[PDB]
């Protein structure tokens, strides 16, 4: 909620839509007057073949994993099987049930037992080769976000453990010490971090806008925290410790290089993510509680307009 | 592995037994050769009955849970509903499938929908009033240990955060300083925490065994650690910084009191759980890098033998 | 009674719901009007199926627990059987009664095999999941909650050791000081969110540290209770350190202890501290608890408690 | 005379003083005591200086 464009955490609208659809199907089934028993022999058997599809896709997925076992799966075969087939004991019954359900269930439409394995494997291999059963980008982001496999989440936490977690416990003492020597505006006790969404980070801050000008270097294992003041038509409307977010600077440099495999669109994906991750780490943080605030924006307006409203 | 009587975390032998039972049931069902359509329909209707009974039980629970909305569930109806009925959308789908597969599919063994609902309500009411369907202590212990629902977990983590994490770093420096000055054997550089599983903590450590004798208290927020010299057949084989585990004494005192409702069997279970939790925490702790060594013993033997063998 | 948001001990509204459902069931059975022998037979067979399912689940649990026998059951198979199957005699009698009714009332073993397969499926997948409300109810009834242990250890280790001499030390300081006077009660602060700063000034500038109470050694602090810039009260403020421990527990990932878990355990810690200190011999109006949560003026609440 | 601000800056620190007349500012400047005038004073305190009060005032006039 820091910015109109920062993504929201994934809601349950998707499953809520499945409940919408599931009502329609049950109404349709009783609406068509189809024999209820024949309905059950198809939902289970069709899902039985679908669950048998993962076994064949698992073996194809497994054959490559057997060469990483000394390095990736700490030399254990159980981890190798667990990574490709999920929980073994959970999937062990579903395979036996799929075998038993198919081995005996009468089927108005459906191959016999030996004909089942013939057709099922061919589709599994064809999908692998053609990539037809690929991952949609919308669900690639959803799985990565839920699994926290994002370069942004790594940068945000490193930015916290390395830098913010170390200075903030002693920034209040350092700011209180600084204010005890100077008397005017007022130096805010909250650290300020600029978050240009498009990863546009100049090397210095005084080049960003003339309204923000350098004042002094806050006294300090050496942390050069540059305090700045704001200009509101020739008057200091506020002074605060405003700095850039180094990870957002490196994120821009990440996309430029040709060996990073980091697309221009991907940079915007992990630039908005870094702000939200840094929003919620500080919210629960003990040191960064009522001690820091973030300035997130996107230049299409002046920067100094946003800084003042946060003071 | 501190003592043979400290339990290991619950494994997945229950799932293995479930797999064995499923295989045996499948083999028996195939051997007897009953019509598979009957098998499938009966199994589906049984699952439907179980799900609907769970729904009615959850409704009975939610009836009292309506008065807890403002306090225990932060005043939102949907959180209360999820707490009573589990996953809202998943349970909705399962119950809709149960409703369809009962109101449409036939059932030789099973009432009509209204009379089935009456019977199910009666059974749920009886199971709630008489508590006939209840959790055996094994499931309760398993759920508590998986979800960390134990007083021992709290005592162990409090012991780590409050006391151990604030002395283990400086204890090595204190021991080195005390060894540099007093050249009168040698002092071990690790604190040897005692964990009496019987929860018998006397005021004097020398009264546990005459061989353990109070030699000195190590010089120093005010932590007083007493080092004890160890007599092997009347000869001092050495010395080490030794002390009891206060949370075990507090556990015994809790057991004595009449408001804890914390019996001797429960006291022993939580004592062993606390010892295991402390072992795990100290093993994974970054501060305790070979800085402390737990000595868990149960009186069935001289403590001097065990402490020396660890020295 | 401690605070509006503190969860009350679980009441018997569930039994009210059970009575309502029982009345509705009796009314509808009377209305439909079917031979009651068939209803009784179906009910008894349903109970027998439930008992057989419990037997299968207990057998699986026992197959799990057989390897814990030398640490959880003193090497006695009887304790393992009782743990996995409830009360031994009662459960055995129930099982034989259910099996006898199963054999008596009008496939015989095929039904049992199907029931066993269904039980195995429920064990593996987990459709017979434990609702979080019922988990909390069982934990509170049996007192397996972390907050229970934390509060009881806080009582045995810290509160019970200093309350009997706190009033004497306060009186000594009262002779040492003169006109205001410090109250003879300990005011333990219990922030529900468990966010405790190191010093009260950071939490609230309206509260000023005054002095340390005279003195294992125990150090306590007396705080100025400023109001409108004037001194309005003096009482001993001391954060409940177990709440700080709970926050640190929720911080680390090895605790398996979520944020809502921390909040609920904070509420239970406050409520069971109320229960301990309500009837304790060492609590004779020399200790008063403060519980609040910022949606704030702590000093206003403390003065209201004075 | 009240301390108002420190002039921005080897390393030196100077103060600007709010010259108040009738409770209102009449002017501003940078005031700075002569630090030797302390050293001449702290000689007179010490018995090793051989530098008495009559000499302290007499010399501080020359300085
Ligand atoms: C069992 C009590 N309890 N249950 C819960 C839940 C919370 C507390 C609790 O907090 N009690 C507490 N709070 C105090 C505050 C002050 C003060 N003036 O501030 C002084 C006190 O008395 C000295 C305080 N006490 C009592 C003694 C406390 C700490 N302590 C412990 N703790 C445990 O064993 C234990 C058991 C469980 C379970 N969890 N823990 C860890 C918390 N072992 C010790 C052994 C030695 C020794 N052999 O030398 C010296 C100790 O004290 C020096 C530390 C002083 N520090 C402590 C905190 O920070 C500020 C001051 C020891
Ligand atoms: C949901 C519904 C009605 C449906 O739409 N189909 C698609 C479909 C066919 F597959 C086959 C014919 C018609 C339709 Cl119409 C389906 C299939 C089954 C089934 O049992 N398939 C066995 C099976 C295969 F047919 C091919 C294979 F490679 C493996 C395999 F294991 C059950 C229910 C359905
Ligand atoms: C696995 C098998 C054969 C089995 O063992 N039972 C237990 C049982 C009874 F519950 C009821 C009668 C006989 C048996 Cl024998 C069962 C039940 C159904 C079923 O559809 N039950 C609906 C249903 C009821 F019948 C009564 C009720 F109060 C609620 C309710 F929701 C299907 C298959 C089985």
């Amino acid at each position: 909620s820091l910015h109109p464009s920062i993504p929201c955490p994934r809601g349950h609208g998707a499953q809520k839509a499945a409940l919408v659809l599931l009502s329609a199907c049950l109404v349709t089934l009783w609406g068509l007057g189809e024999p209820p028993e024949h309905t059950l022999r198809y939902l289970v058997l069709h899902l039985a073949s679908l669950q048998l599809g993962l076994l064949l896709n698992g073996v194809c997925s497994l054959a490559e994993e057997l060469r990483h076992i000394h390095s990736r799966y700490r030399g254990s075969y159980w981890r190798t099987v667990r990574a490709c087939l999920g929980c073994p004991l959970r999937r062990g019954a579903l395979l036996l049930l799929s075998i038993y359900f198919y081995y005996s269930l009468p089927n108005a439409v459906g191959p016999p037992f030996t004909w089942m394995l013939a057709l099922l494997g061919l589709s599994q291999a064809l999908n692998i080769l053609l990539g037809l059963k690929g991952l949609a980008p919308a669900e690639i982001s959803a799985v990565c976000e839920k699994g926290n496999f994002n370069v942004a989440h790594g940068l945000a936490w490193s930015y916290y453990i390395g830098y913010l977690r170390l200075i903030l416990p002693e920034l209040q003492a350092r700011i209180r010490t600084y204010n005890q020597h100077y008397n005017n505006g007022a130096v805010s006790q909250r650290l300020y971090i600029l978050l240009p969404l498009d990863c546009g980070v100049p090397d210095n801050l005084s080049m960003a806008d003339p309204n923000i000008r350098f004042l002094d270097k806050l006294p300090q294992r050496v942390y050069s925290n540059s305090i700045y003041e704001l200009l509101e038509n020739g008057q200091r409307a506020g002074t605060c410790v405003l700095e850039y977010a180094t990870p957002l600077q490196t994120l821009f440099a990440m996309s430029q290089y040709s060996q990073a495999g980091f697309s221009r669109e991907d940079r915007l994906e992990q630039a908005k993510l870094f702000c939200r991750t840094l929003e919620d780490i500080l919210a629960d943080a003990p040191e960064s509680q009522n001690n820091c605030r973030l300035i997130a924006y996107q230049e299409p307006f002046s920067l100094s307009q946003e800084v003042l409203r946060h003071l």
